[PDB]
């Protein structure tokens, strides 16, 4: 229901000496469900607590659709009149307010009548499907009805914007499954923006269609998820998104040179950085008749290991250190040779520092 537009917007702590971020750009499309991935200490909580108004940028500019809202350390539109929604890392329900109280407490300055407050709080309570425990305390509940008091009341004064900052820490993985559900089917139902920011990977590929990677300050790369997945503009990135094998290796007319390895692809320095994910090795005893995969020469088995159904096998090359692993239905013995090959247009090649 709102465009986030973030124009060279950077933020500085201990009075120059951090800086937190750094020219970040951005758009963020009105009804978008959009993602930011990066390490502790990116400056992802910096950033979202930017655009919910509770802090402000150093330098440059943040719009809501055409509305300046924040101008370089100035606050233009602050937090209470942006129409936004927030879950934070640290949130916590009122252990001693009702589910009820809890999502009623927002409107208490909001010039609403107590029937006013009732039905607002009910219609989203009905919405979030916890109209039937409002009457309960929070230690009465369920961690995924906690969630869904917590959601509701972030809604409660119908925002334009959901802001979530780490919210699925509470949960396992059974509930974190039903709590990343439950996040898209409440922005569809509403039409909200929604931006959620994390550390964990496994919550961008659930929730955002498009993402933004953040690393020390700076946004280093944007587009949707399967596009950082294949195309990562550096060795960091795609390790960020997912699981990969990286290799240092020499340039030479023939590719680069790892032990008994040969990735045919180049950079235009002495060495270069090899990425490789699991899923485009393949390993063989004998010669591979299928055009679609590349020999790069032999291996040898180091160790095996077993977990979700399939075994993670861990080869070098021959006369190398250097690890690769992949993931088979089937084992191979540790102390084997083997043939190695890869999906050519898969392999992930970077200028060496
Ligand atoms: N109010 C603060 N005072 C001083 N430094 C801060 C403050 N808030 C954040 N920082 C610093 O800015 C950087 C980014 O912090 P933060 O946005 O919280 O990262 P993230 O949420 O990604 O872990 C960190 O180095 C952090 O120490
Ligand atoms: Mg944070």
């Amino acid at each position: 229901m709102v465009r986030i537009i973030v124009k060279n917007v950077s933020k500085v702590f201990k009075k120059g000496k951090v800086v937190a971020l750094d020219n970040v750009n951005i758009n963020i499309e009105n009804g978008e469900r959009f993602g930011i991935l990066g390490p502790s200490g990116a400056g992802k909580t910096t950033f979202m607590r930017i655009i919910a108004g509770l802090d402000v940028p150093s330098t440059g500019e943040l719009y809501f659709d055409d509305r300046l809202v924040a101008s370089n350390g100035k606050l233009i539109v602050p937090p209470e009149d942006r129409k936004i929604g927030m879950v934070f890392q640290t949130w916590a329900l009122y252990p001693n307010l009702t589910a009820f109280e809890n999502i009623a407490f927002p409107l208490t300055n909001m010039k609403m009548s107590k029937e006013e407050i009732r039905k607002r709080v009910e219609e989203v309570a009905k919405i979030l499907d916890i109209h039937h425990v409002l009457n309960h305390f929070p230690r009465e509940l369920s961690g995924g009805q906690q969630q869904r008091v917590a959601l509701a009341r972030a809604l409660v004064k119908d925002p334009s914007l959901l802001l979530l900052d780490e919210p699925f820490s509470n949960l396992d993985a059974r509930m974190r499954d039903s709590a990343r559900a439950l996040v898209k089917e409440v922005q569809s139902r509403l039409g909200v923006t929604l931006l959620v920011v994390s550390h964990d990977p496994a919550d961008i590929f659930a929730i955002a269609d498009r993402v933004g990677v953040l690393v020390k300050g700076k946004l280093v790369q944007v587009g949707k998820p399967e596009d950082l997945y294949d195309n990562p503009v550096s060795i960091q990135v795609a390790s960020l998104i997912g699981e990969i094998n990286e290799l240092e290796g020499k340039v030479t007319n023939e590719g680069v040179v790892i032990g008994s390895l040969r990735f045919p692809v180049s950079v235009s320095s002495d060495r270069a950085i090899i990425g490789i994910r699991p899923e485009d090795v393949k390993l063989s005893k004998d010669v591979i008749k299928d055009d679609s995969w590349i020999l790069v020469g032999k291996g040898k088995v180091k160790v095996i290991g077993y977990q979700g159904g399939l075994f993670r096998i861990t080869i070098t090359p021959l006369d190398s250190e250097e690890e690769i692993f992949t993931y088979s239905d089937h084992p191979i013995h540790s102390g084997e040779e083997v043939l190695v090959y890869v999906r050519k247009d898969k392999i992930k090649v970077f200028e060496k520092n």
